[PDB]
């Protein structure tokens, strides 16, 4: 599959009309609701790989991200590299970790703790790492290593779980069509 894609991310995809094609490295979704979902395509084992995407992403008025999304097992962490988003900047009420430069833009970097929250191990305590692109875009390449390298200076581990190019929303409405490699 494109870029060795071998994984379909499907959390609550049933509220997001989530449809995919692993062989083509494509997916679509469309939403209008107040339930959280995270859907997309990628790799069952994460790495500091370059992720190329091309999207149409329409999330005006929506609490939504277009993002590289994944987890690390130990210390347990959930991470996002946000390329475009809707109404809600996730670094607004988080702890600031400065900025970094990657793939043509500055990213705002931040972190927060989720205590005893739904996670990949059921219910657990984990750290979120966010890089939020200052100049939003819908196509390009994410040099994931740049983000990993920076977050690792602030406690981020390297035992990668899954890693995908994702669309998440939790409020409002939108549509997306994404190609990944």
């Amino acid at each position: 599959n494109p870029g060795g894609i071998d994984y379909v991310q499907n959390y609550n995809g049933d509220v997001a009309d989530f449809q995919y094609n692993e062989g083509a490295g494509t997916y679509t979704c469309g939403w209008d609701g107040s339930t959280d979902f995270v859907v997309g395509l990628g790799w069952s084992t994460g790495a500091a790989r370059d992720i190329t995407y091309s999207a149409t992403y329409n999330a005006g008025g929506s609490g939504s991200y277009l993002a590289v999304y994944g987890w690390v097992n130990s210390p347990q962490a959930e991470y996002y590299i946000v390329e475009s988003y809707g109404d809600y900047n996730p670094c607004s009420n988080a702890e600031g970790l400065g900025t970094l430069e990657s793939d043509g833009s500055t990213y705002t970097v931040c972190t927060d703790t989720r205590t005893n929250e739904p996670s990949i191990t059921g219910t657990s305590t984990f750290t979120q790492y966010w890089s939020v692109r200052q100049s939003e875009r819908t196509s390009g390449t994410v040099t994931v290593g740049n983000h990993f390298n920076y977050w690792a200076q602030h406690g981020f581990g390297d035992s990668y779980n899954f890693q995908v190019m994702a669309v998440e929303a939790f409020s409002g409405s939108g549509s997306a069509s994404v190609s990944v490699s």
